[PDB]
């Protein structure tokens, strides 16, 4: 049995102040390879081991051994998610119940039916750049959570959010983006009580009443129309758990509704740009993904069969969330005491954090180029070793999304690479904004039309 190294302290407040800072999964990768594969991480009230090695994620990855913990960051967000799929306990009745009516809606079968409205939004965001002149750039992230948004919109409750149309958030955006930030904010904060953040509380409830108030009424008007557009709102309104043969409550499909824009809204955009980041950064897998595009997508609508044979476009986007696994982090608890890698006792309750970034970058695992950009890495799926590649977390708790995400990407990286040449015209360091998710704010590109027709 062997003590595991912890960074340094701040007197009473123990590590709590290196969270202090507008990167803190950033800062806690630099302590990873400072301090190794294990490091205890501690606040007041609470303890936290963060992993970093396949060793011992493989075996935080064992749902015989350890369970889906909500970390304090999902604690502050659950007050506005609820108990949606992404916020609730694996123990929660609403849990077991929403996976079961909802995997369906999100199985790549599905992908087939939502394809026609990823398309849509995906062609809107080809003519945008179509349409820019000359002396103009585009601000990647924003564009890509433009199309994100719009696309979990029209697909989850057939809301055009018009992302496309505007400068300004819809109100409900305004919302969750302020309350999404009160979350991971406060989580920071050595003294919560200080009346410093009095203001924010308030506009924190404010935020929460009109996210509840506007998915409320979407849904209230949904079940007044009686209308059944195949979208997942028309999935939960009608669908029912084999096990308990109940439907999801109206509250519990808020929750689901604000979870789903949550995810659209800060990951798959996170995705995109990050891919399009490393193609400009490496003109030589830029130029094989193009290849790739021009030659499969042959008609000015992509099918679904034609996003499926874009094998490379997916090697870019799994080597983007190898690099920078836009959903950084998840949490575990033990289910009961078990000794973690032969070598750290743990106690029923006790918290492990996986820093994906880190797991990514494990070289016993991926070899010592591990910064590089190579999606060659991903040809061969057979071999990367079980828990080595988890940007979609782990078991029955992994993202239900992933599918949905996947289908999106690739549609659009393809569109994206078939329509123009991408220019890195600023010669763009990157600098990467966290909120839930992790994004490169400030990256922006000239993209030279191809001239090729929608
Ligand atoms: C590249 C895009 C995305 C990434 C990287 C991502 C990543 C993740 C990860 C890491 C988790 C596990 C969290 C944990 O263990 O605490 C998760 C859970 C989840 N994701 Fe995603 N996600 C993505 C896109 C989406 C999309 C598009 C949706 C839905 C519209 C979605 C819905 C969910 C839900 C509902 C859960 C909770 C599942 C459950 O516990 O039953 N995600 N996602
Ligand atoms: O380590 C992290 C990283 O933050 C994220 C956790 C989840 C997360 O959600 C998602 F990965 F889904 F995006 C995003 C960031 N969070 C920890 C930070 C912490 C706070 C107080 C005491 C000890 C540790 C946590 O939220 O518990």
């Amino acid at each position: 049995i062997k003590e595991m190294p912890q960074p340094k302290t701040f007197g009473e407040l123990k590590n709590l102040p290196l969270l202090n800072t507008d990167k803190p999964v950033q800062a806690l990768m630099k302590i990873a390879d400072e301090l190794g594969e294990i490091f205890k991480f501690e606040a007041p009230g609470r303890v936290t081991r963060y992993l970093s090695s396949q060793r011992l994620i493989k075996e935080a990855c064992d749902e015989s051994r350890f369970d889906k913990n909500l970390s304090q960051a999902l604690k502050f967000v659950r007050d506005f998610a609820g108990d949606g799929l992404f916020t609730s306990w694996t123990h929660e009745k609403n849990w077991k119940k929403a996976h079961n009516i909802l995997l369906p809606s999100f199985s790549q079968q599905a992908m087939k039916g939502y394809h026609a409205m990823m398309v849509d939004i995906a062609v809107q965001l080809v003519q945008k750049w179509e349409r820019l002149n000359a002396d103009e750039h585009i601000e990647v992230p924003e564009d890509m959570t433009r199309l994100t948004l719009d696309t979990i919109g029209l697909c989850g409750f057939n809301y055009r959010f018009n992302s496309f149309y505007r400068d300004q958030p819809h109100p409900f955006i305004t919302s969750m983006v302020r309350a999404l930030d009160e979350a991971m904010n406060k989580l920071q904060r050595a003294n919560p009580d200080d009346p410093a953040y009095d203001e924010n509380k308030r506009q924190f409830q404010e935020d929460i009443k009109v996210m509840n108030d506007l998915v409320d009424k979407i849904i209230a008007d949904r079940k007044a129309s009686g209308e059944q557009s195949d979208d997942l709102l028309t999935h939960m309104l009608n669908g029912k758990d084999p096990e308990t043969g109940e439907p999801l409550d109206d509250e519990n499909i808020r929750y689901q509704i604000i979870t789903f824009l949550i995810a659209g809204h800060e990951t798959t955009s996170g995705l995109l740009s990050f891919a399009l980041y490393f193609l400009v950064k490496n003109p030589h897998v830029l130029q094989k993904a193009a290849e790739e595009a021009a030659r499969v997508l042959v008609d000015p609508v992509p099918s679904y069969k034609q996003v499926k044979q874009l094998k490379y476009v997916g090697m870019v986007l799994n080597e983007a969330l190898r690099l920078w696994p836009t959903a950084p982090a998840f949490s575990l608890y033990a289910k009961e005491d078990t000794v973690l890698g032969g070598e750290y006792p743990l106690e029923k309750g006790d918290e492990l954090m996986v820093l994906i970034p880190q797991l990514h970058r494990d070289k016993t695992i991926w070899g010592d180029d591990v910064e590089e950009f190579r999606p060659e890495r991903f040809e061969n799926p057979s071999a990367i070793p079980q828990h080595a590649f988890k940007p979609f977390g782990n078991g029955q708790r992994a993202c239900i999304g992933q599918q949905f995400a996947l289908h999106e990407a690739t549609l659009v990286l393809g569109m994206m690479l078939k329509h123009f040449d991408f220019e890195d015209h600023t010669n763009y360091e990157l600098d990467i904004k966290e909120t839930l998710t992790l994004k490169p704010e400030g990256f922006v590109v000239k993209a030279k039309s191809k001239k090729i027709p929608l």
